DNA sequence: GATCCTCTCGAACGTTCCATAGCTTTTATATACGCGCCTTTTTTTTTT
């Protein structure tokens, strides 16, 4: 259901940027299923 | 001692442990300008 089971290793914020660094985990969206090797994730908060 | 004159140079020691203040913790920001280091960019390279 839009879950990112994974592990992060990295996130890095220069005051109003993410930089989220995850690894090895797996994604299931939306009817299907995904696992990554990397994911790098950078969001935004207001 | 050992002549004479010019003239040049620089209970103390441990032992325990409270008591002072700090520090360092993140995090806002202006600048330059440092490495840092990602990533794709970009090649060089190997095989078919």
């Amino acid at each position: 259901e839009n879950l990112m089971l994974c592990l992060y290793d990295k996130v890095t914020r220069t005051k109003a940027r993410w930089k989220c660094s995850l690894k090895d985990g797996v994604v299931t969206i939306n009817r299907n299923d995904y696992t990554f090797q990397k994911a790098q994730v950078e969001a935004e908060w207001v």
